[PDB]
């Protein structure tokens, strides 16, 4: 319990380790960006053993893939809590709403890759970016400012149900009662992996835009069939409903016009010098893995764990109590990777602000800024719900 540097020492943490547990989707709809997410941060803990660790200890990243399933990601939870100190990334806001009464038990300091405000309430879960809601509100008051929709117009928003689409829906039927537009709702599930039963409805009900809640592989089904069908509404999804891969796919030409995505996170393109030595940094260890918007994720994950140890290795104590008091101690976290951030609440999201971008195929990470991270007044003044959606 103490180590021989006067140092305390958690669950997962030895005199010479410090072993942190990862639950990611390598295997499901998710699969290319959970892999970018875990490499990125085995990427970080790299060049932080290189430099001798944190408290002369070698940190140690053990991966576990729930395949984008909940009841795996619970048995998984229950293999790794005993032994690892904290969960600095874990993947789908489903799977970390099944474990969340156990990691407030168990104190376990979690990053989720999930944005649910069903997440929200929780000293030992750190929401990173925006809420689903609030990028929803912040990108539906674009599409009016954009003048791609105008009041009296109708969404029609393809979700993913229950924590993650249905957050993101919450954001859409505010934002559309806010600005006198009307919704049409279509849940899907992960496993749906063909949306034109969805286009064919959405074409029906004659929307002039549509929203995604959903993976890559709904947002190339539900792009293409779109285009193929003469439809011109414009796309807007969640930060999730994308990856480069389908750059080289047929769905390309529907993805490279028409179809944007909020997320509070940069992409590889971005001008900022952290994401440039990123991209070299990422690209030079992982050669053949296409560098995407969740290395950016992974990477601040990591550097927002690693923050967090090493001001709890400077007070002795490298256990829950003290991860999770240094962690929450940080109110003004700006890592450089374009998401700055406040840590020291848990009441409402991270920050407000929301980029929208475009799959590019010129661009490094398949994606480029379209509009610059934004704070609507809309966002500003909605009332975010806290660990509910
Ligand atoms: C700064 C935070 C926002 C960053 C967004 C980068 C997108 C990375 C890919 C995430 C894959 C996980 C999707 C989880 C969907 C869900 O909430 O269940």
């Amino acid at each position: 319990a103490t180590g021989p540097d006067g140092v305390k020492q958690g669950p997962g943490v030895t005199d010479k380790t410090i072993k942190l547990g990862i639950a990611t989707d390598l295997t499901g709809v998710y699969a290319p960006l959970g892999k970018s997410i875990t490499q990125a941060q085995q990427l970080y803990y790299e060049e932080v053993n290189q430099r001798g660790g944190v408290c002369g200890r070698t940190i140690e990243a053990v991966v576990r893939d729930h395949g984008y399933d909940p009841q795996k990601a619970v048995s998984i939870y229950t293999e790794l809590n005993n032994n690892v100190l904290a969960i600095p990334h874990f993947l789908g806001s489903p799977m970390v709403s099944a474990v969340k009464q156990r990691i407030e038990s168990d104190k376990m300091f979690t990053i989720p890759s999930a944005w649910t405000t069903a997440l929200l309430g929780s000293k030992y879960i750190q929401v990173t970016g925006t809420t689903y809601d609030v990028d929803m509100i912040n990108g539906v008051q674009w599409l009016m400012d954009k003048k791609l929709i105008k009041k009296g117009d109708k969404l029609g928003h393809v979700y993913f149900e229950g924590d993650y689409g249905g957050s993101a829906l919450r954001g859409t039927k505010y934002a559309a009662e806010q600005l006198g537009l009307e919704v049409f709702e279509l849940p899907i599930k992960p496993t749906d992996r063909d949306m034109k039963s969805q286009v064919a409805a959405l074409a029906k009900e004659k929307v002039d835009a549509i929203l995604l809640s959903a993976g890559p592989q709904q947002a190339a089904s539900l792009a293409g069939i779109a285009r193929s069908q003469g439809m011109k509404q414009p796309i807007l999804g969640s930060n999730s409903a994308y990856s480069p891969q389908l750059l080289a796919t047929p769905a390309k030409p529907a993805l490279v016009e028409g179809f944007f995505i909020a997320t509070a996170g940069a992409p590889m393109s971005a001008d900022l010098p952290a994401i440039k030595k990123l991209a070299e940094a990422y690209s030079k260890k992982y050669p053949k893995d296409p560098l995407d918007s969740g290395v950016v994720n992974g990477y601040g994950g990591a550097s927002i764990v690693v923050s967090a140890l090493e001001k709890a290795c400077a007070n002795k104590d490298l256990t829950r109590e003290g991860l999770i008091n240094a962690h929450r101690s940080e109110a003004n976290a700006d890592d450089g990777l374009g998401t700055p951030m406040n840590f020291t609440y848990f009441d409402k999201p991270a920050t407000r602000k929301t980029y929208i971008i475009k799959p590019d195929e010129k661009a490094t990470g398949g994606a480029v800024i379209v509009e610059q991270a934004f704070e609507s007044e809309l966002a500003k003044n909605y009332q975010v719900p806290v660990g509910t959606f």
